[PDB]
């Protein structure tokens, strides 16, 4: 049911609303069919390498079935010597009913200073938390 791996990301969501003006943060989470989910609180849990996931993402893109999602926010800016980039990508993958692949990344170097920016991650970040409380 991967109920673990909800869980995990509801609350990755939560802090990364909550802090995306205040300290950065990384958080990773995926899980697949077999149920194994991995975590990654720091950079370094996960900065050692979601492979088997985008490729059957890909394959079934061009057998049924299939409801697959995937979102992609991703804005950096190096200036002053300073590379504050900032990613979201959040990705569901069902067949036939059956989720077969859950994948949440979310990295932020550094606080947020753009209104509009802020305003645009915060919406992100609530409707990837009103999917993923949908596929439970």
């Amino acid at each position: 049911s991967q109920q673990e791996f909800l869980e995990r990301a509801r609350q990755y969501l939560e802090e990364a609303r909550r802090d995306l003006t205040t300290r950065p943060y990384y958080y990773y989470v995926g899980s697949d069919s077999d149920g194994t989910t991995r975590e990654a609180r720091s950079r370094e849990e996960y900065a050692k390498p979601e492979k088997r996931v985008r490729s059957l993402i890909e394959e079934l893109k061009n057998k049924e079935n299939y409801e697959i999602y995937e979102t992609d926010y991703s804005w950096t800016e190096t200036e002053n010597g300073e590379t504050r980039t900032h990613h979201i990508y959040f990705a569901y993958v069902k067949k036939d009913g059956k989720l077969e692949a859950l994948l949440l990344r979310i990295e932020s170097s550094g606080p947020l200073t753009d209104e509009e920016t802020i305003e645009k991650t915060t919406r992100l970040l609530d409707e990837i938390y009103e999917k993923l409380e949908s596929l439970s």
